């Protein structure tokens, strides 16, 4: 198991535009397009986006192309970010790919935001971060998909996404 293959299992694989969970418009492996809830506006980003003219839909090669943009973003914006990046360094390998797991869904603005947990995660307060990165929306909103990361945060294992 690796980030790409996490990732997959949890975003899915979608070829034509769809509604992300929060009913923003997303294609490929979770790539947003749009928060706007224009149509249009959002085949105009994947056109961008692609660079071709797509009207809706892409090939499976253009959504691993996405991907892999994507994966390199998140990565790179840990390294970036002043609040992530002791963080991250502090980690195990496994423990990594979860916080780049949080970074893909919810931005690297909205991951630093989880403060007390990422300081829990920092000290390896496994248990005590697991029960603090509960309380939150991200939590509320996808409860499946949050229990999987936060067991990995737990455990340094790849357990959660072991048979799926
Ligand atoms: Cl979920």
């Amino acid at each position: 198991m690796n980030i790409f293959e996490m990732l997959r299992i949890d975003e899915g694989l979608r070829l034509k535009i769809y509604k992300d969970t929060e009913g923003y418009y997303t294609i490929g492996i979770g790539h947003l397009l749009t928060k706007s809830p224009s149509l249009n506006a959002a085949k105009s980003e994947l056109d961008k986006a692609i660079g071709r003219n797509c009207n809706g839909v892409i090939t499976k090669d253009e959504a691993e192309k996405l991907f892999n943009q994507d994966v390199d973003a998140a990565v790179r914006g840990i390294l970036r970010n002043a609040k992530l990046k002791p963080v991250y360094d502090s980690l195990d390998a496994v423990r990594a790919c979860a916080l780049i797991n949080m970074v893909f869904q919810m931005g690297e603005t909205g991951v630093a935001g989880f403060t007390n947990s990422l300081r829990m995660l920092q000290q390896k307060r496994w248990d005590e971060a697991a029960v603090n990165l509960a309380k939150s929306r991200w939590y509320n909103q996808t409860p499946n998909r949050a229990k999987r990361v936060i067991t990995t945060f737990r455990t340094g294992t790849w357990d959660a996404y072991k048979n799926l």
